[PDB]
């Protein structure tokens, strides 16, 4: 799932 805003993580 390449997040689209640099994101930090999605725990």
């Amino acid at each position: 799932f390449q997040w689209q805003r640099n994101i930090r993580k999605v725990r």
